[PDB]
């Protein structure tokens, strides 16, 4: 007995099991069927008669929930049967698929997806028109969603831009149809960090015994793609010989190494041979140890037998073929020896076709017991296989074979081959998951027997048969697919058969349906190399197309489950080519592409879904390699300071077939660059090198840095009189000796009826710059991914990547600006602002100070409703998470309506509790008033907040906590804001001399900020400007201020002053006049913020300012100072010692640093230390050890390309807290001016401490190699 049904189950599809009776003992068999948390409980007391199928369906209840459901076979009467099976439920009639244009993405990097959604039909839902697309971050937070994302043909695309530091770790793509997943795909954001590299060692030609040698090519690089320079030691072991083949080499990235045997004799025609390289680094002396068995081979060629089945039948024909292959795995053309098969008498002399094949068929008559298949070449080489002929009860098969094309209503002709004399087989035909048709055939005692069909409606456009009968006692079977072609999507694409060449282009060509959309992808087997462990897409989309994937088990892939008797057994860099195109008219289209300017190998992909006939695939992904003839790598250092002497040191790679002599020119651009031992007049300095085939051969230049700036380093290289060049454009920083900290001097005008008036300023190498603007947020929209000058690695200075971008949004939609180029900047920034802050996001819905810890009521208040009003910009921010934040905090507030800090004290005076909490108790309120919706949701917050304020009010003497309660009394309309205000007042100083207000606190920009916007909320606009003079001058040089906070409630109360006192419209005219020419700006557009008006004052004492005209300007002069480089402390106390390393490569530096406390004050606010190395110095991976864990770091931040590192801690008192950092000398470097470290406050910058450190000094004589070895060394 033979029973088979499908195992998946839908509501309403009919299900249709079939039964095949081919016993011949009984005339007929009785049968019971079950058929099953059971929402179903169908029977059916069932007759099958001797050799015949019963065909019994079902038909499914339309209200079917997920549950688990079974099918039971039950032999009743004189017949012992009972077989069972567990059938699928399966809620969709459709299916999807997620493209991901790479596998792992860097933080600065966009990722491309699409979503394919397709019916049983495989073409697009005609039901469904969109999809909920949600993607987020490795801790689950929604960082984009598209609640209907349209699919056009069955596709939706669209991307993600990644954060300039992100969070790293797993992302999950996740697509919805009606709120049911349906299909979800994960993609990883890396970091490159892993300073740590690959070797790799493999022959460089196929190691034969007559060589007598190997040889190998050993190769070593950084995972980003840099080669490594180091000394690789090469180790060979022959065992049987207790011998070993040692070599030593410097390999720079790519290195040839040669090892010869003495008297090598295999005893096999193959034999391993064990390798280990052990690559060690230049300076770091990092060792990489790789091992790979090395064969050696007798023969160039080897050679399988490939048969039509495995056992022959004894009087049929027996196909079968020698297949020839080199040990590469290519095929092996032209290969002659003698075939011979002495069973059958039968021989030829021939040699192995252009694919690798001897093709042969043998005659066995039915005496031949086995067939022995020789082959003999002349250069010894020999190989015998011997077939044996079929034995039914392990080698018999069925097979099936298309007759006849498959055309719908027509006829479908298959021969069914048997190696047995069929008594009966079974056939099958499935179409969307279920059996359209079946029947019992009785061949009569015959090997073939034709089967014809006719084609139904039910079997288009996609259907399979299945045949099988049982021979012994086993099942064989074979299957078929049933395309009928003129009702599929016939898509196909190809390269042109040639070379495909880097910087050259190619044209794609492909054919298939008039509408038909096509999707195309290219990935390097790089990419794919490093994670192929994950669901590869390629491999997604073949088995849709086809099945559902321990063995190959033909009827689970087929959609079936199959049942017989107990005896009876079963046989057996950026993306390329991500494009989406259309077919056209004619049934087929041309792209033609650029092939990018890099080494490697390609897999080309496409795919295509037409409205009407559906999916349409490739048969396997396109392959080709590039191969760049001629490149040179560069290896610089991230900075260097004037007058140092460094080595630039570059690496020449040539692919070619032979050795070539490279020239290499270095430029002098702009007059950057001093070539060391030649005139400073000199535009070029140019080196020559030989370069052999596959062999890194460096090249070097001794200079020195001209100007301070940026150092183009511009390079070009080519090797045969310029038939084959590369260039390269990079970059050095060169620095100044001490941290320049410059000064901007601001005056600002507001002009209503036509004024003039006459600025004189005074000035006090330092380089200054005179600068023009009509606006507060001209230069901060200019900077506004950059505008501190001060790290901001924690979860409060983050928000400078996402305030700073409201305030500018919110400031050019009150005046209307219809400036779209920065409505777009702000508001993409503010974007990936989001994404950047969510790292601060703590599991209990706040956020804190770092990635992980107690989370922070200041910042989950400053955070959470700053998200809330960014919700008028952009859609991407999550509303559910912003409440669960905003309650979070609304908890968090005490009976009396008072809130105390909670988590690390990095901000004294708002966290601090020794004034009753009336500075971080008005901050929470001033945070809620300023947004609608969240004054609205937490009114209960408010009201208890005020009161506890009102309570306060008589105690409160500091300026600060007060003018961050008045800020508050104003939004909210308390009965005491005009006497906060008044009391305020009271409290402010000035500076007659220059017309300015403000408060004098540890913190007075904070307080003088909260003061202005107070008095703009009471229309003070007046005595307002002498507070605006204040804080206008106490602007950092890009129009921030110089640290965070400050920063934010700075410009907010600048801009909102601004907002109001500024004209209409702007027509002035600035004459500057200084030494002795004049310089002229004409102002008339008001509108206007995108505008330069810098300019450059000399070495000047004096400088003249006239004004005339009407409308708002700011008058600012920016000082470059230069100070020297000296130790420094303020409150802060801090050591370096060098640690005797034992290297001149390693440098270990101790660092302790330590608060001075002095009275109530005994601990800082949030402190850093930054460590800057010298010149060619770079940080190991974790460079940080021997830790003090009494305070400990709370982030370690490594940047400038390894140069400088930034450790941040909660704060500092008294305890000393040390650390050991290590770097590694890696470019020559000699006259190397100092470093330094720094300590400071962060939200008081003048308590800090400095201190230079020099390092053992190379001599510029060590440092150069011959030629440009200067006059003054020997
Ligand atoms: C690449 O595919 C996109 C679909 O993602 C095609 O874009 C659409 O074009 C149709 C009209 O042809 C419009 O209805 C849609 O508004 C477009 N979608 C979007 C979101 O742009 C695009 O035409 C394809 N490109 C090519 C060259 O074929
Ligand atoms: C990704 O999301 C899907 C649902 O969209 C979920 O089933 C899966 O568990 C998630 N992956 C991870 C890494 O948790
Ligand atoms: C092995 O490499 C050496 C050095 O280039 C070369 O001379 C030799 O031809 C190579 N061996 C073979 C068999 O190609
Ligand atoms: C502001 O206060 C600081 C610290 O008490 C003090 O050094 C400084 O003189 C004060 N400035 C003015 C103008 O009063
Ligand atoms: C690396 O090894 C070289 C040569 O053995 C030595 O001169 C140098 O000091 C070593 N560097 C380190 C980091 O130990
Ligand atoms: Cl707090
Ligand atoms: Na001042
Ligand atoms: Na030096």
């Amino acid at each position: 007995l033979l029973v088979v049904g499908p195992k998946f189950i839908r509501a309403n599809q009919e299900y249709t099991l079939v039964i095949s009776n081919f016993n011949s003992q009984l005339s007929k068999v009785d049968l019971l069927l079950k058929l099953e948390l059971s929402v179903l409980n169908v029977t059916k007391m069932v007759d099958v008669r001797r050799n015949m199928n019963r065909m019994i369906n079902f038909n499914m209840p339309e209200d079917l929930t997920a549950g688990n459901y079974k099918i039971t076979i039950d032999g009743q009467r004189g017949f012992s049967f009972h077989k069972e099976a567990e059938l699928v439920y399966l809620s969709k009639s459709i299916s999807g698929l997620i493209q991901v244009d790479k596998p792992v993405f860097k933080p600065g990097d966009t990722v491309n997806f699409r979503v394919i959604v397709l019916d049983t039909e495989l073409k697009p839902p005609a039901r469904v028109k969109s999809v909920y697309v949600t993607i987020r971050d490795p801790q689950r937070n929604v960082i984009r969603k598209w609640s209907t994302a349209k699919l056009y043909a069955g596709v939706f695309e669209s991307d993600l831009q990644i954060a300039p530091t992100p969070m790293l770790g797993v992302w999950n793509i996740s697509v919805e149809v009606e709120g049911e997943e349906l299909v979800s795909k994960t993609f990883e954001v890396k970091e490159y960090v892993l300073s740590t590299f690959d070797v790799q060692v493999m022959p460089s030609v196929i190691p034969l015994e007559e060589h007598q040698a190997v040889n190998l090519t050993i190769e070593a690089n950084y995972h980003f793609g840099k080669p490594v320079q180091g000394v690789a030691k090469v180790e060979l072991y022959l065992d049987d010989d207790k011998l070993k083949l040692k070599k030593e080499l410097t390999v720079y990235g790519k290195g040839q190494v040669e090892l010869r045997f003495d008297n090598f004799a295999m005893d096999a025609d193959q034999q391993d041979v064990p390798v280990k390289v052990s690559f060690v680094e230049q300076y770091t002396n990092r060792t990489v140890v790789k091992q790979s068995q090395i064969t050696v081979y007798r023969y160039a060629y080897r050679v399988e037998l490939i048969k039509e089945s495995p056992q022959f039948r004894p009087g049929l024909p027996f196909k079968c073929a020698l297949q020839f292959t080199h040990h590469d795995g290519t095929p092996a053309k032209g290969i002659s020896g003698k075939v011979e098969v002495s069973d059958v008498r039968f021989e030829t002399t021939t040699t192995s076709d252009n694919d690798g094949l001897i093709k042969l068929e043998l005659q066995p008559s039915e005496g031949t017991e086995q067939l022995s298949i020789h082959f003999n070449a002349v250069d010894g080489f020999f190989f015998y296989e011997d077939v044996n002929k079929v034995e039914t009860v392990t080698d018999a098969y069925i097979k099936l074979e298309l007759k006849s094309p498959i055309k719908r209503n027509k006829l479908m002709r298959f021969m069914v081959t048997c190696t047995e004399r069929m008594t009966f087989f079974v056939y099958y035909v499935m179409s969307k998951g279920n059996i359209i048709d079946a029947g019992f055939m009785r061949p009569n005692k015959q090997p073939k027997y034709l089967l014809q069909l006719n084609a139904t409606e039910k079997m288009i456009p996609r259907a399979k048969i299945l045949i099988a009968t049982v021979a012994g006692r086993t099942v064989v079977y074979d299957f078929a697919d049933l395309d009928f072609q003129e009702l599929r999507n016939n898509f196909d694409l190809s390269i042109d058969e040639q070379e495909i060449k880097p910087g050259r282009q190619i044209e794609l060509s492909m054919s298939g349906r008039p509408g038909a959309y096509v999707g195309l992808a290219a990935y390097d087997k790089a990419l794919l190399l490093f994670n192929k462990n994950h669901d590869l897409f390629w491999e997604d989309i073949g088995q849709v197309f086809d099945g559902f994937h321990n063995e190959f088990d033909i009827f689970h892939s087929l959609g079936l489950f199959a049942r017989t008797l107990d005896d009876i057994l079963f046989d057996s860099q950026e993306s390329w080519l991500w494009k989406n195109v259309s077919i056209g008219r004619s049934g087929s289209r041309k792209l033609i592409e650029v092939v990018p300017d890099t080494t490697t190998s390609w897999y080309l992909t496409g795919f295509s879904i037409d409205p009407v006939y559906g999916l349409g695939i490739i048969k396997k992904p396109i392959q080709f390699t590039t191969v760049q003839p001629f490149y040179i790598v560069e290896n610089l250092p991230y900075s260097i300071k004037r007058g140092e002497a460094v080595v630039l040191q570059f690496t020449l790679f040539n692919n070619l077939g032979a050795e070539y002599i490279a020239d290499v020119t270095l430029y002098n651009v702009a007059n950057q660059t001093e070539f060391v031992g030649r005139p400073n007049t000199d535009l070029s300095y140019t080196k020559s090198v030989s370069v052999p085939p596959k062999v890194g051969v460096p090249i070097s230049f001794l200079i020195k840095a001209r100007k301070l700036g940026e150092m183009a380093v511009r390079v070009k290289a080519s090797i045969m009189l310029g038939h084959e060049t590369d260039a390269l454009e990079k970059v050095i920083r060169v620095m100044p000796e001490s941290l320049v900290q410059p000064r901007m001097d601001t005056r600002f005008f507001c002009f209503d009826d036509h004024k003039n008036q006459t600025f004189p300023i005074n000035l006090d190498s330092t380089k200054i710059e005179f600068r023009l603007n009509p606006n507060l947020l001209t230069t901060v929209i200019k900077n506004l991914d950059h505008l501190l000058g001060v790290p901001t690695g924690c979860g409060e200075q983050n928000m400078v990547k996402f305030v700073p971008n409201i305030l500018v949004l919110d400031y050019l939609h009150a005046i209307g600006s219809k400036e779209q180029h920065l409505i777009d900047k702000a508001t993409n920034l503010l974007r990936q602002g989001y994404q950047n802050q969510m790292r601060y996001r703590q599991t209990d819905g706040s956020f804190g100070l770092w990635e992980t810890t107690n989370g922070s009521v200041f910042l989950t208040a400053f955070v959470g409703t700053s998200m809330q009003t960014a919700v008028k910009y952009i859609s991407d921010i999550d509303a559910a998470m912003v409440e669960k934040a905003l309650d979070w905090l609304a908890s968090k507030q005490h009976f009396s309506g008072r809130f105390d800090k909670a988590g690390a004290e990095y901000h004294k005076e708002m966290q601090g509790g020794l004034r009753n909490g009336v500075a971080l108790t008005s901050y929470v309120l001033m945070a809620l008033l300023e947004n609608d919706i969240a004054k609205a949701k937490h009114a209960e917050v408010i009201q208890k907040g005020m009161t506890y304020l009102s309570n306060q009010f008589g105690s409160i003497n500091n300026a600060y906590d007060l003018s961050i309660a008045t800020y508050a009394m104003m939004l909210n309309g308390h009965t005491m804001k005009e006497e906060a205000l008044n009391k305020l007042i009271d409290m402010s100083f000035i500076d007659a001399d220059k017309n300015e207000r403000f408060w004098n606190t540890t913190n007075p920009i904070e307080t003088t900020a909260y003061a202005l916007l107070s008095f703009v909320m009471a229309e003070k606009y007046t005595d307002g400007i002498p507070v605006m003079n204040w804080l206008v001058n106490q602007r950092y040089v890009t129009g921030s201020f110089p640290s965070t906070q400050d920063t934010f409630v700075g410009l907010k109360a600048l801009t909102k002053m601004a907002e109001k006192i500024s004209p209409s419209r702007n027509d002035y005219t600035v004459q500057l006049k200084y030494k002795k020419s004049a310089k002229y700006f004409k102002i008339n557009s008001e509108q206007i913020d995108v505008e330069n008006f810098v300019d450059i004052p000399e070495d000047t004492k004096k400088l003249e300012i006239n004004v005339g005209g009407i409308g708002f300007g700011l008058l600012e002069v920016v000082y470059q100072f230069n100070l020297n480089l000296v130790n420094f402390e303020n409150r802060f106390q801090l050591d370096l010692e060098k640690q005797n390393t034992g290297s001149d490569y390693e440098l270990r530096l101790k660092v302790c640093a330590s608060y001075i406390p002095q009275l109530t004050d005994r601990r800082s606010n949030m402190a850093l230390i930054e460590v800057t190395l010298p010149s060619g110095y770079v940080v190991d991976r974790n460079p940080i050890s021997e830790q003090t864990k009494v305070n400990p770091i709370q982030k370690t931040e490594i940047r400038y390309g390894g140069t400088s590192v930034v450790l941040y801690y909660d704060n500092m008192g008294s305890e000393r807290n040390c650390f050991t950092l290590t770097a590694y000398r890696r470019f020559k470097v000699a006259l190397k001016r100092p470093a330094y470290v720094v300590v400071y406050d962060y939200y008081n910058t003048n308590l800090n401490a400095i201190k230079v450190y020099e390092v053992d000094k190379q001599n510029l004589c060590e440092i150069c190699d011959e030629e440009d070895c200067p006059a003054e060394c020997g």
